[PDB]
């Protein structure tokens, strides 16, 4: 369950479609937690393409329900990222994810 929590501005209508790659100034947040992961500190923001399972299945549907110049607030749910396993060391078993994401892109 993506659950979309858009800071408004930007054109509301550049959809993400398939064989589009975009770039994302993505922030990692734990909830009930500290910082993980920022793209906005190695200032290199991560271009990615769209549909072949690269990123986590939250990100994956968050990522395309945005428009260009947009700043969501993801939250993700435990099942469709780590929730069974966690990424060892850096996300615990049955965790919920907060991201601050903003798409500024091509394609």
């Amino acid at each position: 369950g993506v659950e979309i929590e858009t800071i408004s501005p930007g054109d509301g209508r550049t959809f993400p479609k398939k064989g589009q790659t975009c770039v994302v100034h993505y922030t990692g947040m734990l909830q009930n937690g500290k910082k993980f992961d920022s793209s906005r500190d190695r200032n290199k923001p991560f271009k990615f393409r769209i549909g072949k399972q690269e990123v986590i299945k939250g990100f994956e549907e968050g990522a395309a329900q945005m428009s260009l110049g947009q700043r969501a607030k993801l939250t993700c749910t435990p099942d469709v990222a780590y929730g069974a396993t966690g990424h060892p060391g850096v996300i615990p078993p049955n965790a919920t994810l907060i991201f601050d994401v903003e798409l500024l892109n091509l394609e």
